[PDB]
């Protein structure tokens, strides 16, 4: 019956469904109807949209931030193929009138009722624009490849979609009693609590008195805090400090409200989390391991039944120099004018707020209403988490509506992040990463695999399993092609397991052919055989090409996979890079930044030929990375293979050897250009970012001249065989090393046009708890490499001095 769905959801997310049923929770099971619904609501929308707008949800065109062109289009039932002629100039519909005159004027006589589709792969050109705006076919005017196109009908589209479907009163102080514990230490034990609307405190911590060590300890000290109840912030979260003292030992918080606005009371026990002193933004919920886990309990006294007013109830109630607490008075002061003539500084507005005071709060809130939406830069800084607020939210996601897919694709991992700052299941950023989620099955993927891949997290593994449940609610088909995915994920890992324990008794040839053996089998050939590569769903993996995989000597022997596709000719040679024992989320992020980084280059006419190459995290340190095909690192060029092209008298030539052994003559010319160029690029994204640890093995060039770095273990700070190449050879050609110190210059000043958009993303990611983006300033190498606090002129004076360092 509707079982199997339901184990399908339980194998896919990784975790029981029953597990939630067992928790007896009321948010949990009010979550997953009301989102249940929602999603399911989603999915009869769907159904409905016309076979243009399922085409946009299924395949989101990939577009680019006079010219003649060769394409090559064929139709459906016969493989009979046409070899047209048409500029980069023409749209879609004129290369689809051609299609149509040629076959009419060959089979014996509509453009409108057409798509596109490129030859195996899950994307398809249509829309007004340009072809060369589509970046298949950019991508094939850059490797003189020919376009392979075919003609599909709106009727076999829509059998696609059909084919995929299915109370001010209390005045008292606030105050809580400190009963018992139950711990492990060497000396006194002590309990500190303090309040916190968020990254701020609400009021004063306090401290229990000390008890010993052993047991099982017991204070029943009840704990007054300086704050009245009628004061407390609908955000109000009591943080619990434990250590031990002559030494940290666990700590946890939670709501002083529930999840429907009622007061918390009386007796709650916090199963509390291993420590490192008091840490606000941690979970709001309990260390799900009840076994181990330190706990204590409290209590919070009745004071009557009392909600937090609804919002109809709130209802009551020279400077621009700073663009001190005299100065915060002064930017607390006029409230009225910052909304009426500032209304994009709302941020350093909500923070001079008093939110230990429930009318400077009322008073806030009631701008906030009547505020104009922002910016979706502005809204991006409101996400954080210093910015807790309830209400704050809500106005932040509505100034995030307008994101277009893939300016949400670009910040999509961020606000996964702050999923985490967030205090109850059923939020507003929940409830719009799903929705465009369900509208975008792009966004879907990444939604789901960025999920998917902490679901070994204790800390989310709740909330994150919920949010995907409901997912899969709204979409039953991609539950199944997500499922095909995951199979061969899970197949990849034995595989790479096996190649671990084989290696270590024999070596590498023998370990590659029986490596094969495993791979032939029929379980891994039909696992690891026709899915979306969960890299990018577009790109389609049909056959794996056996013979061509092997795997790296390195200590994690990561896989190597190749695949090849009967349809998309050459655009269906691909590879994938399988690796599990490294953590792989901090080289997405810098893979995100410099794909960023090209887009805003891109998007003044500036390409630097930047790779910035697929990176996906799938699980607990497992993740994969796209082949990039046809390169080679620069350790095994300036290696200098003996009797090989690059076979060069002096060291120093035995790169520009090797590009002129792939680069004809005059071919390399535009060799020369693409490294000079993309040397450029990743020469001011290295400055930017701080990629430190930098070698020959860990930079890579491609035939094609460009060249990109890979292996980003470690950033924000934690040679003359370029410089010979781009100046041709020659000793001096200042004219063309001072255009290269000419690329890097303009694509710093782009970058730091949009510093604060980097700063806004880095500060979010803070919620990810990575090891070198975790300190509260940590951010600050970004802004000095940026230089923010300062205007551009003499910025770009100050960024030719280290230019200048790292020439010599
Ligand atoms: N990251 C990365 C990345 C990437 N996206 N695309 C390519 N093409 N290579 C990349 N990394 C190279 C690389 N990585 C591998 C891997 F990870 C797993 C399995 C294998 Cl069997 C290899 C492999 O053979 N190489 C390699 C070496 C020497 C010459 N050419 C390639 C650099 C590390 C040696």
């Amino acid at each position: 019956v509707k079982k199997l769905i339901n184990s399908q959801i339980s194998l896919l997310i990784g975790k029981g469904l029953h597990e939630f049923d067992s928790l007896r929770d009321p948010e949990v099971n009010d979550f997953r109807t009301k989102m249940r619904q929602f999603c399911e609501e989603a999915a009869a929308h769907r159904q409905q949209l016309g076979w243009v707008e399922w085409l946009q949800y299924s395949f989101p065109l990939q577009l680019e931030p006079n010219r003649a062109l060769l394409v090559n289009v064929k139709f459906e039932g016969s493989e009979e193929s046409f070899t047209f002629q048409v500029s980069t100039k023409d749209m879609p519909l004129a290369l689809m009138a051609c299609a149509l005159r040629k076959k009419a004027t060959v089979f014996r006589q509509q453009p409108e009722e057409y798509a596109l589709q490129v030859n195996g792969r899950h994307e398809y050109l249509y829309g007004n624009y340009p072809l060369c705006h589509f970046q298949y076919i950019c991508s094939c005017l850059h490797s003189g490849l020919t376009p392979h196109l075919t003609m599909v009908h709106s009727s076999s589209i829509l059998a696609m979609r059909d084919e995929q479907s299915n109370l001010w009163s209390l005045e008292q102080p606030f105050s809580i009693e400190l009963i018992e514990g139950r711990k492990v230490n060497a000396m006194k034990l002590v309990v500190q609590a303090g309040l916190f609307h968020g990254n701020e405190m609400l009021c004063k911590t306090v401290s229990s008195s000390e008890v010993n060590v052993c047991s099982e300890p017991v204070w029943k000290q009840r704990l007054e805090f300086d704050i009245s109840v009628c004061d407390l912030p609908r955000m109000a979260r009591l943080c619990f400090a434990l250590y031990a003292v002559v030494c940290p030992i666990a700590w946890a918080n939670l709501m002083l409200f529930d999840y429907k606005d009622q007061l918390k009371t009386g007796e709650r026990c916090l199963y509390m989390w291993p420590s490192v002193l008091l840490n606000p933004a941690g979970t709001v919920r309990g260390n799900p391991n009840t076994e181990s886990a330190a706990a204590l309990v409290i209590y919070l006294p009745e004071v009557a039944p009392v909600y937090f007013p609804a919002l109809e109830k709130i209802l009551e109630l020279l400077r621009e120099i700073l663009e001190y607490e005299h100065e915060k008075d002064l930017v607390w002061k006029m409230r009225h004018e910052v909304q009426e003539h500032f209304p994009e500084a709302l941020a350093r507005l909500l923070l001079v707020t008093k939110w230990n005071k429930h009318e400077d709060v009322a008073q806030m809130l009631y701008l906030l209403c009547s505020w104009p939406e922002l910016p979706v830069l502005s809204a991006l800084e409101l996400l954080d988490f210093s910015f807790p607020d309830c209400y704050v939210g809500s106005f932040a996601i509505k100034s995030l509506r307008k994101l277009t897919d893939d300016e949400l694709f670009q910040y999509l991992l961020q606000l996964v992040q702050v999923l985490k700052y967030e205090s109850y299941l059923d939020c507003e950023l929940t409830k719009f990463l799903l929705g465009r989620a369900l509208a975008n099955r792009k966004i879907g993927h990444f939604l789901f695999w960025h999920l998917r891949s902490e679901m070994h997290v204790p800390s989310v593994a709740l909330r994150f399993g919920l949010i995907m449940e409901a997912y899969c609610r709204g979409s039953t088909h991609h539950m199944k092609v997500l499922m095909k995915q995951g199979e061969a994920l899970s197949k990849l890992k034995a595989l790479n397991d096996f190649v671990k324990v084989s290696s270590q008794k024999t070596t590498k040839p023998q370990t590659k052919e029986m490596m094969h053996m495993c791979m032939r089998q029929e379980t891994y050939m039909e696992a690891l055989s026709h899915l979306q590569s969960p890299l990018d769903p577009s790109t389609l993996l049909e056959e794996v090409c056996v013979e061509q995989c092997t795997f790296m000597d390195s200590k994690m022997k990561p896989l190597w996979i190749m695949y090849s596709s009967e349809e998309a000719g050459s655009a269906g040679n691909v590879g994938i890079i399988f690796k599990n024992g490294d953590d792989l989320r901090q080289d997405m992020l810098t893979l995100q930044m410099i794909q960023l980084m090209d887009v805003l280059w891109k998007q003044e006419g500036l390409d630097l030929r930047m790779t910035p190459y697929g990176c996906l995290p799938t699980g607990d340190r497992t993740g994969l990375i796209e082949v990039v095909l046809h390169s080679d690192t620069i350790a095994n060029i300036q290696l200098n293979k003996s009797n090989m092209a690059a076979t060069a008298a002096f060291n120093k030539d035995a790169l520009l050897n090797w590009l002129k052994s792939k680069n004809p003559g005059e071919a390399l010319d535009r060799a020369i250009e693409e490294f000079t160029l993309s040397c450029a690029g990743y020469c001011v994204a290295t400055y930017v970012l701080g990629i430190g640890d930098r070698h020959s093995d860990n930079i890579m060039i491609r035939e094609s001249g460009q060249l990109f770095h890979i292996d980003f273990g470690h950033f924000l700070g934690n040679t003359y065989d370029f410089v010979h190449v781009i100046q041709q050879g020659k000793t001096n050609n200042s004219e063309k090393f001072e255009r290269f110190r000419g690329y890097c210059e303009r694509a710093y000043t782009i970058l730091r046009r949009h510093g604060l958009l980097f700063l806004h993303l880095f500060a979010l990611m803070r919620a990810a708890g990575l090891p070198e983006l975790s300190c509260s300033k940590d951010i600050q190498y970004l802004k000095d490499s940026l230089a923010l606090g300062k205007t551009e002129e003499e910025a770009l004076k100050h960024f030719r001095v280290k230019f200048n360092e790292a020439l010599r």
